[PDB]
């Protein structure tokens, strides 16, 4: 205890170490890192000073020691940055799967060590503080986080946009301390949700037996009988050493807080620890935590296969994990997905990552799934490898011998079992007998996989897509992944006095609009003085003009007021005469706020200051992709509208000016420009970016990039004026134009071959190639998945290499189709090796028209033998309780459903069955995890990486457990009689009834700039009989403290033992979309009743700060 506080006064002094950036163009350098305590972040200040960068501690999953990290790795062999395990260490932190990273490096190998164990204790303390203790620490770091930290004192409008950050919106304008921004925040968030129905519930005080009474009348705390409980219950949550030594006593609001706290949580924290005894059944009886192509870290095609993956994975108590080993350059073996582009690691990194962290987030047993490619010598150095690494760790004989059923997870503590093809006893190859022709239509099979580069029709810039040829089609997918710059520098106005009142109206509405102080100017260009300027400052509500002399005399610049000091520059002039005053019009002053300007959209390229919403559309349907847009004035004043294309349709938005700002719905930015690049950087609907701004010569040049037997149309008569140039008439079609710049393409007309002609003169053919596939009927299963954008008829194409290239593309070829003229798409290639692979191929598939294993591996697979699958054996004394099966997800929806989910039960209840997702899956979307579970399969292995709903039960069903990764499936679904799809199979198992109201939310995150409309889905999961949804009305403009209206909502579910309770926090946005913002799922068996806060998670189930709803909460029967 005095050691804890002994270390944690020591980092808030700080250390200086040298900072390894996660980003190559960087290169390393030092710093000051400490820990401040009062809000519980890692600042590194750059220089023992200012303040540059930060890490919340809540966020650090795990402290490692040495140089395993990725950025290390960049430099290893660098000598210059050759740094010291001892000297260097590893933070891992953030909320989504890939975390972030801090790699450090210190001197001292105790410098070190302090920070590790200062951190170690300090994550726990801050995961496990109190909750008024986390409100404070939030408060503090949305305080120190503007001018205060400095003044130590906020603004007003400080606070409006701090307020609107956290998803608050004031009605309208209404210098502030700590003290009072906390006293602020505490009762908004009282006032905004005194509405709520609370029957128990002039700032009023409960007690001690207030708050028994209700703990037993509403909460069904049968424990706060004994009131010394309840003493400490509420001492737990305040924390306050003072007001201790007196009767417990809460607020109002801080009961309110109270319900809405992680310590009022419907789910029961009794079920996160392991339950021991649950763990003696057979192996077959549990869900186990399972992980597909664990070693990925996105995409099944070209992302990153990581380390780091293993150990995420692990330590999100997953159990079985998947190696892809194919032949390595050195005799081991290395991990990546066959037949695309994810990246290759080391065989031996990934066991001595699975060996650090195979039991950190549990003592059961670890199953690697070895999906194996390589020949007989790497497996045998894999074979020695296993044993050496692992040793006792790795199961190498049976537990039991005599035994007719798999040993229980008790019984494999600390063990690592090794999933693999099995020889038959005395031969050389697996006892292999299924054969199926029916070879799936994924990369697997196809002839090749690559990334190629398309030209974008509009924009002309070359752009990735996966492409995958089979042997009759090729498939592509989408897109894959000196004083005119100054603030006051506003160039010429107006010619006349027209510019004198532009620039009168530009300072006055900033003075008056922000309370400007006395000195806030503008330069512009002389109206009346040639090549001079003329300053315009605020003094005494009015405006004061000079002219600021200009002269290019003896060759060098020379800037002056009239009468006064002679600058070198503009910018030394103003820079001046900010620091000490001027004088102008018998005026003494000194420079202050420069004004900005707010119509720097008016040059833009997709700015139209007279357009109606009709020519908008006209001009944006000539468009042929998504994303293309204008911002268009309307007739009214301060008032604006985006139009852009999404699905081949027009939409539109109105942006709102008022003063200096500019609104969109409830989002506000500086202005029209500011705008517009925050959404070419963040979509603006659904997924779609801005990306093409659109005017004339944006549609004069689209789809005008062809190259292969191109046509075009003279415009006119065209008489040959040299002997080569070519002679054509109106409407004649000139063939294989090669089109270059400088006025005159070449092509073929009349006879004639290749003669030069007037680039004006004509008009380019369309290439249809240009125009959206119609995706409406495209396969839904072909290799590429929902990335698929277009399919081509091999047999119906030709192809053809561009020797020369094109637009700085070196590789290029051309594919067209003999029976669609001028359709033609170019293709190029990273390398000339890979064109010429491209071409081979494409044009051979055209001109078509129709497992050796190393014993010492094999030794290893005790159990989890995979064998074929065969459903006769299924109960009878053929079925051998070692032998497995694996299902790609399509085969295995053959067993979960009416008719075979029985049979695949009784199978499920002697051997595992193992399920993975099925190949066309290449974005690494998951399946629903339910109908295999429900059916008692074992091995349900999803994506992990993936933050989508069967992660998030995946994660909520080994909540039972505190992730230990196994979970007895209960005894009712192990009977014989049990049937998923009939509830009669049940019996007169006590069904579940649950009621719910959701009275309010604190803390939601935001979806952008704006301010969320929040409404809340119910869901319960379960069996198809079971599952239903319900959700509430949204509320306006407030994701900090909304409350809902009366919805009571009623749940029943005839099987609880198989059920899950999710709520999922949407916001309605202004285009009438659903976004999600927020989850908790929880198995119902853990459910507590009453008045209960639900502590919300993200979409890859990492706690966010704070976010919760309240809801009431009535399950019967009664307890
Ligand atoms: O890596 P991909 O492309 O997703 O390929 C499938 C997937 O990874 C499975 O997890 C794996 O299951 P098992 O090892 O459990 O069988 C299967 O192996 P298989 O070809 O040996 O059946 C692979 O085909
Ligand atoms: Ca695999
Ligand atoms: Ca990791």
């Amino acid at each position: 205890q005095a050691e804890v506080l002994h270390l944690c006064r020591s980092l808030e002094v700080g250390t200086v170490m040298t900072l390894f950036y996660s980003k190559k163009s960087q290169r390393p350098e030092r710093k000051t890192f400490q820990v401040k305590l009062e809000t519980r972040q890692i600042t590194w200040s750059r220089g023992a000073d200012k303040i540059e960068g930060s890490i919340d501690i809540r966020e650090i999953k795990e402290i490692r020691p040495g140089k395993t990290s990725r950025d290390f790795d960049r430099y290893q062999e660098d000598p210059a940055f050759r740094p010291d395990q001892s000297h260097c260490f590893v933070i891992l932190y953030g909320m989504e799967f890939r975390l972030k990273t801090l790699s450090l490096q210190a001197t001292s190998e105790d410098e070190v060590n302090m920070w590790i164990k200062g951190l170690t204790w300090l994550m726990e303390d801050t995961l496990q503080a109190a909750t008024p203790l986390q409100i404070e620490r939030w408060l503090r770091k949305q305080f120190y986080s503007v001018d205060r930290n400095r003044e130590d004192r906020i603004s007003a409008k400080d606070l409006k946009n701090m307020l609107s950050q956290v998803n608050y919106r004031v009605p309208n304008m209404r210098d502030i301390t700590y003290g009072q921004f906390a006293q602020l925040y505490r009762s908004l968030m009282y006032s905004a949700q005194k509405t709520m129905d609370l029957p128990f519930l002039e700032l009023c005080q409960v007690s001690l037996s207030e708050f028994q009474q209700f703990l037993l009348e509403y909460q069904g705390e049968l424990w706060a009988v004994d009131r010394l409980q309840v003493q400490e219950f509420m001492l737990s949550f305040l924390r306050d050493p003072l007001r201790e030594i007196e009767e417990p006593y809460f607020f109002l609001d801080e009961l309110v807080t109270f319900l809405f706290s992680k310590e009022n949580s419907v789910w029961n924290s009794q079920l996160d620890a392991v339950c021991p005894e649950t763990m003696n059944n057979p192996l077959s009886h549990y869900w186990i935590s399972s992980s597909h192509n664990t070693y990925l870290t996105g995409d099944q095609f070209s992302s990153e296969s990581s380390l780091e993956a293993y150990a995420r994975c692990l330590r999100m108590g997953c159990r079985c994990i998947e190696l892809d080993c194919w032949d390595g350059p050195d005799g081991m073996p290395v991990i990546y997905h066959g037949h695309t582009l994810t990246t290759k690691i080391k065989f031996s990194d990934v066991l001595h990552t699975i060996k650090e962290h195979a039991f950190v987030a549990s003592e059961y047993p670890v199953i690697l799934s070895i999906e194996d490619h390589c020949s007989i010598a790497q497996q045998r150095n894999m074979a020695q490898h296993f044993r050496k690494v692992l040793g006792d760790t790795l199961l190498t004989k049976p537990v039991d011998i005599a035994a007719d059923g798999l040993p229980s997870p008790n019984q494999l503590k600390r063990k690592i079992l090794i999933k693999h093809k099995k020889l038959a006893e005395g031969s050389a190859y697996e006892e292999v007998p299924t054969s199926v022709m029916y070879s799936e239509n994924d990369i697997s099979n196809s002839i090749k996989n690559g990334i190629l580069y398309l030209e974008d029709p509009v924009n002309h810039e070359w752009y990735p897509h996966y492409f995958v040829l089979t042997s009759s089609k090729i498939y592509y997918s989408e897109e894959t992944s000196l004083h005119s710059s100054e603030k006051w520098f506003h160039g010429k106005l107006g010619a006349g006095r027209d510019g004198r009142h532009i620039a009168e109206r530009l300072l006055t509405e900033y003075c008056i609009e922000t309370g400007a102080p006395d000195g806030s100017f503008l330069v512009r260009e002389s109206e009346t003085f040639v090549g001079d300027y003329t300053l315009s400052f605020w003094r005494n509500g009015k405006v004061q003009h000079c002219r600021i002399h200009s002269r290019q005399d003896a060759g060098t610049p020379k800037f002056f007021l009239t009468d006064n000091l002679v600058f070198d520059s503009l910018y030394d002039l103003i820079t001046h005469y900010q620091q000490v005053p001027l004088r102008c019009n018998e005026f003494e002053m000194r420079l202050s706020e420069p004004v900005p300007q707010t119509n720097a959209h008016e040059s833009k390229e997709w700015y139209h200051a007279s357009l109606t919403r009709a020519q908008a559309e006209h001009m944006l349907m000539r468009v042929p992709r998504d994303g293309a847009f204008l911002v268009r004035k309307r007739n009214e004043p301060n008032s604006y509208a985006i139009s852009f294309r999404a699905e081949g349709k027009i939409k539109h938005c109105r942006v709102q000016q008022e003063g200096q700002t500019v609104m969109l719905g409830n989002s506000e930015f500086d202005s029209l420009v500011d705008l517009i690049s925050y959404y070419e950087k963040h979509p603006l609907y659904r997924k779609m970016k801005l990306r093409y701004p659109i005017n004339e010569e944006a549609l004069e040049k689209i789809g005008s990039g062809s190259t292969f037997k191109c046509a075009v149309k003279a415009l006119f008569d065209y008489k040959a004026q040299r002997e080569d140039e070519l002679t054509f008439t109106k409407s004649a079609i000139i063939q294989n134009v090669e089109k270059q710049d400088g006025g005159w393409w070449r092509g073929d007309y009349g006879g004639k071959k290749q003669l030069w002609f007037p680039s004006n003169y004509v008009e380019e053919m369309i290439n249809p190639a240009i125009l959206e596939p119609e995706r409406e009927h495209l396969d839904e299963n072909s290799p590429l998945g929902d990335l698929l954008r277009g399919v081509l008829d091999v047999p119906a194409c030709q192809i053809a290499i561009r020797p020369e290239g094109k637009n700085n593309r070196l590789f290029v070829f051309s594919i067209s189709m003999p029976s669609v003229a001028q359709w033609s798409l170019d293709v190029a290639a990273d390398s000339q090796e890979e064109l010429q692979d491209w071409v081979k191929k494409i044009r051979e598939v055209a001109q078509t028209a129709d497992k050796k294993i190393a014993l010492e591996l094999s030794e290893l697979v005790v159990y989890c033998r995979p064998v074929p699958f065969d459903e006769e054996k299924i109960g009878t004394e053929r079925a051998c309780y070692r032998d497995m099966s694996s299902f790609p997800e399509t085969k295995a929806e053959k067993y979960v459903n009416k008719a075979k989910g029985k049979k695949f039960l009784q199978y499920n209840r002697l051997q595992l069955s193992r399920i993975y997702p099925k190949g066309q899956r290449l974005d690494s979307s998951n399946y629903d995890p339910l109908p295999m579970w429900i059916c008692g399969s074992q091995l349900v292995a999803l994506n992990f990486q993936t933050p989508d709903k069967p992660m998030q039960m995946n994660q909520a069903l080994f909540m039972a457990g505190g992730h230990c990764g196994y979970v007895l499936q209960p005894s009712t679904m192990r009977d014989e009689a049990f049937d998923p799809f009939d509830k009669s199979s049940l019996r007169g198992l006590e069904p579940c009834v649950i009621c719910i109201e959701v009275l309010g939310a604190r803390h939601l995150p935001k979806n952008g700039r704006g301010i969320v409309c929040p409404f809340v889905e119910i869901e319960v999961a379960g069996a198809e009989y079971d599952s239903t949804k319900q959700k509430t009305e949204f509320v306006v403009d407030n994701g900090l403290n909304p409350v809902w209206p009366a919805k009571p909502f009623h749940f029943q579910i005839s099987n609880p033992e198989f059920a899950f309770l999710r709520f999922v926090v949407y916001e309605e946005d202004m285009f009438s979309d659903q976004n999600f913002l927020a989850q908790a799922t929880f198995p119902v068996k853990g459910l507590k009743t009453g008045y209960r806060a639900v502590p919300l998670k993200n979409n890859y189930s990492e706690d966010l700060e704070l976010a919760s709803l309240l809801i009431k909460i009535d399950i019967f029967p009664a307890k």
